[PDB]
């Protein structure tokens, strides 16, 4: 039986912008790294960087809604919010919805999101006001 | 400060069979589905899957090297491995060893894994056979 998620492999194109972006910009502690790979942590996450040929830098028009969203708690989510727009990284949606997330992307295109909130946070909206076709098991 | 992964998306292009692979075949949890999506959970992990017309299946040889990996025990690895196996689900290969792993496609073609061990012990076993040019902070 599966306990949850192990790790999180991101491929990149460049090793050294991606280091930067998840240690310096975005504080992850960074554990290792080698010629081709970094190993860092995000409280309990283990996030994987492996250098791949075949990463391309793609624009969010280009990628589907495939995403890794990061817990943040409502007090700092504004603060971390400007840092990132002060560093230059780009929006790929704005939040349309209730509650609080913030969408970005890292250097290579990969599509993040900073989140306030829990799925029993999100479940118990719903029920409130389900989607179309919502059904709860 | 980040303090881990709130949640995992990932796009799929039909979501009946997504939801039948992650909730019959890998044993998630399902909370509830909708007309174009479906909460699901693995332990702490909060896995949602939406319905994309955007996603393409690419075969694992032209898609990099980002992927998933899952948590199970030592006593549970082998026969798991031997039912997605046998229930005829694709295999990817990576460019590297990092410990005991089964790497499958889900299917849409997102790269899934299997493995057997925590970032502590994947250091100490790096430690005695470092990838190329490994430095340990
Ligand atoms: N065959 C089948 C359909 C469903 C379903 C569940 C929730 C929402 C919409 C459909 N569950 O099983
Ligand atoms: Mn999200
Ligand atoms: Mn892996």
């Amino acid at each position: 039986m599966l306990s949850g998620l192990n790790h999180l492999t991101l491929a990149v194109s460049q090793l050294a912008p991606s280091v930067a972006f998840y240690q310096q910009l975005l504080g992850m502690t960074l554990h290792a790294r080698w010629d081709s790979g970094a190993y860092l942590s995000c409280g309990d996450l283990w996030l994987c960087l492996s250098l791949d040929p075949q990463r391309r830098v793609t624009p969010p028009e280009e990628s589907d809604y495939t995403h890794y969203a990061f817990s943040i708690s409502e007090a700092d989510f504004a603060s971390f919010a400007a840092r990132l727009e002060a560093a230059g990284v780009a929006v790929w949606k704005l939040n349309r919805s209730e509650g609080a997330s913030h969408y970005f992307l890292d250097p290579d295109g990969h599509k993040l999101e900073l989140h306030v909130g829990s799925l029993a946070q999100r479940l118990a909206a719903c029920r409130e006001q389900p989607y179309k076709g919502m059904v709860f098991f």
